[PDB]
């Protein structure tokens, strides 16, 4: 079958990322999952926002937790969005505000899996997921092992495998062909199809370093993750039709795409 | 056919490394190549010695270039050699002195390839190789790209591919299946069959690190190095019969062994 199409930041190429406008359009484009970046307001309300500073995508400035939710929802998260070839910022005159996580959940249909890329953020997210009943369709992700571990201490939260463990297993497979550590049953794991890394070896005095682009998902590594484990695997940064063809051939459960509209063409 | 058996430091497990006694015994054990570690005396004579300080293997102390060749040749390079299971230091009473590179060359037969693991060292080595006529059967190696480049500026010296380039090609093959950079025609290259490395990826804030053991020589990477290039490839740190079987199966040109006596058993 086909990999799930997951809208990265609700489809950052097509519409202002992490907005309800983008979420609604991504659903309409037929995506199978919704990947959203979550931060918390100064008054403890999870909101959707990816950058470390509000100036990157809005008309405000400062960290998300420097503002109340009422202040954040007045900011236009389409402030800097551009459409290629087209000049100007089309959403400066048609604002797409920062939404709460709760609003985002409500803008998705009951079947749709949410991937939430993330103290007190973890507790605040757990409370929203509990009260809305969306914990059963939401997967908490982080690149940071401390966030993964904190999420796993919250009752009822489904948590992706930590990136440290996923990366270790992928590099063991690529470099020594061992499926180590063992799969973690039932968990989601994800990684880029192409990833710049540095490899370092140590000598008596000094070291040697190589910059290398790693392509870690292949039939063997997918089988290592998934065989007899129930693990599900997602390819990150799936951009080209060639990326999609690779993911399809090797049987990735999901692909993370910036353009749900472009991805529609991969299914007909 | 069989990989060449190359005595690492003249066969460090069997007899005091980098001594004429070890070289002579390694020849008698049927090795096909001789790997020797070269440093230079304060008065410009290349000698065989691997550690940074004389205290590691001799009854003297200090760097090699802190002593004249006359002083170095009085030191017993068997001072700390031990035979497993056997107690004591059997060469404290039967000294194996530090030899000059020139003496080492003379202790090897005219057919034997020398791998010399290395200002003014490079010039001093070039001068010995020129005057003895051994440049045609000697390959200069270093882990350090600056030493490789200096050796390549000396007329008549045969120089192994730099470790930086060999490592880059091996990791490109292992991680993305590209034979990049292209082979360097006619050159020797070498690398361990198993190598501890660290892999680092960078995030917006912070990084992720994995410690991984890399097994970089396989049929595909050997073919990348050797096909239509005339490159010759050596496996370093070949210790077990399983290591030998791998090297043989994939067609490595040579294996670097600490025990020529043990390696004899791999050929009958
Ligand atoms: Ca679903
Ligand atoms: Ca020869």
């Amino acid at each position: 079958d086909d990999p799930m199409i997951v809208a990265h930041r609700a489809g950052t190429r097509d519409f202002p990322e992490n907005t309800v406008l983008a979420i609604t359009n991504a659903v309409a484009a037929g995506v199978d999952g919704m990947w959203l970046t979550v931060q918390v307001s100064s008054d403890g309300v999870p909101v959707l926002y990816r950058p470390s500073d509000l100036a990157t995508l809005t008309d405000g400035a400062g960290p998300v937790n420097s503002k109340t939710v009422q202040q954040l929802q007045q900011l236009n998260a389409g402030w800097n969005f551009t459409t290629p070839g087209v000049e100007g910022h089309p959403y400066r005159q048609r604002a797409t505000p920062i939404p709460t996580l709760e609003q985002a959940i409500g803008a998705t249909p009951p079947d749709m899996t949410l991937f939430l890329d993330l103290q007190p953020l973890v507790s605040a997210v757990a409370q929203v997921l509990t009260r809305t009943g969306a914990a059963g369709r939401s997967i908490v992700y982080s690149t940071n092992a401390d966030i993964t571990a904190a999420a796993s201490r919250q009752e009822g939260l489904q948590v992706a495998e930590s990136r440290d463990v996923t990366r270790q297993r992928l590099f063991n497979m690529a470099l020594n062909h061992h499926c180590d550590p063992q799969p973690d049953p039932g968990k989601w794991a994800g990684f880029e199809l192409h990833r710049d890394v540095t490899v370092t070896e140590e000598f008596t005095l000094g070291s040697g370093i190589s910059a290398v682009n790693a392509e870690l998902w292949d039939e063997a590594s997918v089988d290592c993750f998934r065989s007899q484990s129930g693990m599900k695997v997602m390819g990150f940064a799936v951009k080209t039709v060639d990326d999609y063809r690779l993911a399809h051939k090797i049987g990735l459960d999901a692909v993370l795409v910036d353009s749900p509209l472009a991805a529609q063409q991969w299914r007909h």
